[PDB]
């Protein structure tokens, strides 16, 4: 229980503080949970935030592996409801960033190294299932021919960019023009 | 005003570690100017970023108005010569970002309100001119048929992504994929 009640709130304050501006302190006292009791589940504050990431990853690539599996969907329907999702779970007018790679990787040079590695790896692992499903609706016709390492790389960036902005703004409006130039790119 | 000194200081600090994250004591410490002289020349540490933030956008607009503005130039060619400049002036291996929308944007909410309205309002900056340029590419046929206002968002945001993605992995890789997207969006 504990350990997780930890998790939750170390997600919930790594989505709006980031994990290097964050006391352990703080952590703690928004956990309500004592010193004590955290150092018997993490040998430290850099230990909890790699827990973190790689239980964040897990979630985040095996729910991409459910969908780029989903039988009866061809390659378009896949990737699509990605984008889709992608765009329905932001919420814009809210504090937290859910999204780790952007709120991370904007903080990436007072991470420690083992971090960035993994926040890397993490990255790659999500680009490379694009790749994978755009290669494959050039195999069953849903996709026009592309250079799909390109393409998958360019369009990861552009939705990474509109959740940045709309996070600026509290707006919705940068996720839909992602979507629009989206559904142009494709098909 | 060799003070430029602390304002140089306050944008190596910025680039690197971020701003809300950094202490008003330790900008002191790594410029080597006692608090007095810092007491003197600003009134808070909120005070200190919003200079340092109006500063920049002074800088980067005035830059964007040189070029969007260049005689025996047509639309293409200054609109190129943008994106160009971003992908020069981007330093992938070095810990510093030097985009502070992308550096302190992915931390806005953790920063004061007025950080942030000079952030949307700066941001809001760039993608203007961007519309007008775009506008005036259609006038001479120096751009492929565009919606201005939806191709100048999807860009930056591009663009933003990249940059996020540069730093993250230390290559250059992401910003020779947008300036790529960007080619075949435009010319």
């Amino acid at each position: 229980d504990t350990r997780q009640h930890l998790l939750d709130t170390g997600y919930r304050i790594m989505a709006v503080k980031g994990f290097s501006g964050v006391g352990l302190n703080e952590i703690l006292q928004s956990a309500g949970v004592p010193k004590g009791s955290f150092y018997h589940y993490f040998k430290s504050k850099e230990q909890f935030g790699q827990a973190l990431l790689e239980d964040y990853f897990r979630v985040y690539l095996a729910d991409m592996d459910q969908r780029f599996s989903a039988p009866g969907l061809n390659a378009r329907e896949r990737l699509m409801s990605y984008w889709q999702k992608w765009l329905d779970n932001a919420c814009p007018p809210c504090d937290e960033q859910r999204c780790l790679v952007v709120k991370l990787s904007a903080e990436v040079a007072d991470l420690s190294e083992s971090m960035r590695i993994t926040l890397r790896d993490g990255s790659d692992g999500i680009i490379e299932r694009l790749v994978g499903c755009l290669g494959q609706g050039r195999d069953d016709g849903s996709l026009a021919p592309c250079d799909a390492r390109h393409m998958a790389s360019a369009l990861y960036q552009l939705w990474l960019g509109a959740s940045l902005l709309s996070k600026l703004h509290r707006s919705p409006g940068p996720l839909e023009t992602a979507m629009q130039t989206t559904r142009s790119l494709l098909e």
